[PDB]
């Protein structure tokens, strides 16, 4: 096999290790009412995305992602994350389809993406934090031809 599994056909130890290098939740993705003043998140987002592309160190990939990693890991894009399998994307983040923005005194999150948890690799979750228990339309609104909702 090699480089063929559940991580877009790269869950294998080669891409999973070079992928496991770090997490993607050191970057806050467009929160909107929370994010709008500085928006300095694309630094770690670009560095880690490149590290995901480094995970494919067939030869140089690892080197591109490591240099990019430092590029962002500079100050406010390095020591801000959890143990693994996480990336920050809240509010104005095109994936939910739901309507809830969590911003402090406006803490109501709309984020329905997927159910994928790879330690040190990508993780997609479906969660809507709102004071309402029962959702008026659908339980989990994710646009996918093979799936019904989630």
């Amino acid at each position: 096999g090699s480089l063929t599994g559940a991580l877009a056909m790269r869950l294998n130890d080669e891409d999973l290790d070079f992928l496991t290098k770090w997490t993607d939740f050191k970057c806050f993705v467009s929160a909107s009412n929370m994010r709008n003043a500085a928006g300095q998140f694309i630094e770690a987002a670009y560095a880690k995305a490149l590290r995901i592309e480094l995970a494919q160190l067939v030869q140089v990939d690892k080197v591109r992602g490591t240099l990019a990693k430092l590029e962002a890991f500079a100050d406010t894009v390095a020591p801000q994350l959890s143990p693994g399998d996480i990336v920050v994307a809240l509010g104005h983040t095109p994936v939910g389809g739901i309507f809830d923005l969590k911003v402090g005194s406006t803490k109501h999150t709309l984020q329905a993406i997927e159910t994928r948890v790879l330690a040190g690799s990508k993780m997609t979750v479906a969660r809507v934090v709102d004071p309402t228990p029962t959702p008026p339309p659908a339980p989990v609104p994710i646009p996918l031809p093979p799936k019904v909702l989630e």
